[PDB]
């Protein structure tokens, strides 16, 4: 899973880009819901939210280290 850090400028651009609806508006920043973030494995070759973030604040979430296989597996439980 990835996480949006405190440097988020609340620009709204990454929200609509997530295939799993993992990103939502927070009180201070946008937040990714880790159970929904597959790091875009299964849909795209790269993270879509990272691709559009204007200030490079989405990074790997150290408390949710998943392999290409667990992301794949997550992609599979979220979609079919
Ligand atoms: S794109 Fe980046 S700066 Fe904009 S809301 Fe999403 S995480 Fe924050
Ligand atoms: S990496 Fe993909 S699934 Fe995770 S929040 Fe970003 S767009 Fe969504």
């Amino acid at each position: 899973a990835l996480m949006i850090t405190d440097e988020c400028i609340n620009c709204d651009v990454c929200e609509p880009e997530c295939p799993n609806g993992a990103i939502s508006q927070g009180d201070e920043t946008y937040v990714i819901e880790p159970s929904l973030c597959t790091e875009c494995v299964g849909h795209y070759e790269t993270s879509q939210c990272v691709e559009v973030c204007p200030v490079d604040c989405i990074i790997k979430d150290p408390s949710h280290e998943e392999t290409e296989d667990e992301l794949r597996a997550k992609y599979e439980r979220i979609t079919g």
